[PDB]
């Protein structure tokens, strides 16, 4: 209504941009998820939020700014939602899924980078979404090759702290994380003038981990056959993620699992049993990027996992409680250092962990998917890939972009891969 | 000679394409370099490495192998050739120059990659290069993000050694560093079965710094007007660098020095004053890696610097001699540490690096260029130009590979600028 207007004016949103970008996604939101059959009833809320993206949200965070709390912007699920959680702030994952700010984004970025980067670059330097609009900060952090470099130009239009992610997982690299996670409290600290203690930073801790325990509870409930839900719904929660509010978000997660329990009883799904059961590894795919998903279960098959950080890499591990501060820190940095990401040397964890999900999803077919230029993930697509085909598992390597020229090139593969299964 | 070929098929050296790839350097070397008039006369010993680079230096290392020494591969000037000299063993630095080897390790790496890490691998992988065969190790680095992830495959065909190097310069950095470099030279003494002490590691130090004091003398005499030397002849110089023995390299290169004297004295050159000087800023240039110098040179211009790690990275910054071989380490730590590699995050450094050759070096234009998908240089290259137009010193920001498909493009885009200048 007139009054998410309102806030985006005083806000400085660019708001002839920011229209055109919103205005092609009702029609592909009804495309793609309110015309499909067979959707659990409970994706109403989610489909709400979706239909006022850009409304209640970011009423909320500006309204937690002027109650004196802080706005984090992320971009890894590496940095510790706790922490920020623990002082009453917000922590909200800007991670770009968007064409339309692309080109905004070459404006100070190589056209040959990620488009997940550039993407995001786009939206703050042109003021066109009002979640960067509302961030206090950026925090940022030393994964890959165009992040890294990329923050040294976003920090000058809106604060990064930048977190030294270490490049190994050795005894030495672990020390040196748990040092980072000790920098960063001390920085949230100062900013939100809430000095961390024993009762709020367990609070901070129970709360991201009831999160992450309900979309494990969902991730959990894909392995059932015939599937019980299409995998593009649940792409679309784990995006929604980064936004929500994270106890509204939780129950409304359970709210969706109960009524999956109810399908999986009646032997109730989405698809026929004989229907091709795919499972997603490679980088994250953030809203609205629902292109490969789209394909995938248009053609007929079923998406039941997604190995990657909008997916099973962001929920996975839980944080360890422990009795003091320093033990919560310590076991926060721990806890993040359980993810399995490419830009981790050697990461032979991950595999592993795409095998147990292909035992536990029944899964018929992987499909490798990663961002066009994201190079942590396409080179170590090589040895994943060769484990995979080792072990006679069905194997697909896909790269993209944003933009919908390949649509067509893409169905095809995508075709001919499901009917080789 | 014949020798040669017999020594090849000793290292399983693919001969029949290692001869394709040797095929054309005669006449590309005529046409840069020998038919070029007015180059030193000093030139003739790079010359005749250029004419026997699989012969006689192979043979050396094969030799010091019988004896019961190492050869160690590199591909970064942060790895410590101090510390493999001081055993004894050498050290050889095998980044990729050659499109002729790109195919071959596309068989296992991405096309949209670094043609520098590509084309090392499929020299390895397909046997291709003399000095690869001759390899005992590879020591890998984590600097960008498709070198860190193409160690995980060559150590399939040749051990790996990854050094992890930080991503900022901090004290927890700065730190964690010499610990690195102390588990390096425990390994460098196990495979060797040489201890370090104080004698032979300061011994190792003097020699690279020899080395380094060399191109570092010859990089200064470019100051002069006009141009004592083309900056194609020191380009080759300092690819040389990597593959010589470290003493009489350090002893030719001062012979060419000399010869630079006595011209500079004469006011000889190799250009009229009038010839706009141009600095290259950005990633190395590993032989026959040639085409940006032949075209700057070619359309009149004189290249008086090189502010990559085949260039200026390489050799400006010298070890500090310690007493015991505690202290040596941690000085061999810092010296490379000095190195303001756009891996890390800042990089300020090398901004005052580039403008103070400007200055030094009375430039008149300086041109960025860095490899095509290279993206710590190429993200970097906004805040590098940013700077230098702010200051109105000219720039132009060039891309490219190892192919000749974009030499006519580059040559009109570098006559343009050169124009304008």
């Amino acid at each position: 209504g007139a009054d998410n207007r309102e806030l985006w004016k005083v806000l400085n949103v660019d708001l002839e941009k920011h229209d055109e970008f919103l205005a092609p996604v009702p029609a592909v939101y009804r495309e793609l998820f309110l015309n499909r059959p067979n959707r659990p009833r409970a994706m109403a809320y989610f489909d709400a939020v979706v239909g006022d993206i850009h409304g209640i949200r970011v009423h909320e965070l500006y309204n937690l700014k002027q109650e004196g709390k802080k706005v984090f912007a992320t971009f890894c699920v590496y940095v510790p939602e706790e922490i920020i959680n623990a002082t009453g702030s917000a922590c909200i994952g800007l991670c770009g899924g968007a064409q339309y700010t692309v080109p905004a984004g070459e404006t100070v970025l190589p056209r040959n980078l990620c488009p997940l980067i550039k993407s995001a670059m786009g939206f703050k330097i042109e003021r066109i979404c009002p979640y960067f609009q509302v961030a206090d900060y950026v925090v940022g952090e030393t994964t890959c090759d165009g992040k890294k470099k990329a923050w040294e130009i976003l920090n000058e239009y809106i604060p990064v702290y930048v977190m030294e992610l270490p490049q190994k997982k050795e005894e030495r690299d672990r020390k040196f994380w748990e040092e980072e996670i000790k920098d960063f409290a001390q920085f949230v600290e100062e900013k939100t003038g809430v000095k961390l203690n024993a009762e709020n930073l367990r609070a901070g801790i129970e709360k991201i981990n009831k999160k992450r325990k309900a979309l494990k509870r969902l991730s959990d409930l894909r392995k059932h056959n015939p599937a019980p839900i299409h995998g593009l719904d649940v792409l679309l929660i784990n995006q929604l993620a980064f936004f929500d509010d994270p106890e509204r978000f939780a129950t409304k997660v359970n709210e969706l699992c109960d009524e999956l329990e109810e399908r999986v009883a009646k032997g109730e799904g989405v698809v026929s049993k004989d229907a091709p059961r795919i499972l997603i590894t490679g980088t994250p795919q953030p809203i609205p990027h629902w292109k490969i998903h789209a394909l995938i279960e248009g053609a007929g098959g079923v998406v039941v996992g997604e190995e990657t950080c909008i997916g099973e890499r962001y929920f996975k591990d839980l944080v360890e409680p422990a009795a003091d501060v320093e033990g919560m820190l310590k076991n926060i940095a721990a806890r993040s250092l359980k993810v399995n990401c490419a830009c981790f040397t050697p990461n032979t964890g991950r595999l592993e962990d795409i095998l147990s999900m292909v035992q536990k999803l029944q899964v018929d077919g992987v499909i490798h998917y990663s961002l066009q230029f994201c190079q942590p993930y396409g080179v170590e697509s090589y040895l994943v890939g060769r484990e995979l085909e080792r072990r006679n598992i069905p194997f697909l390597k896909l790269e993209s972009d944003f933009s919908e020229e390949d649509q067509g090139q893409l169905k095809t593969r995508i075709e001919a891969f499901l009917e080789m299964i």
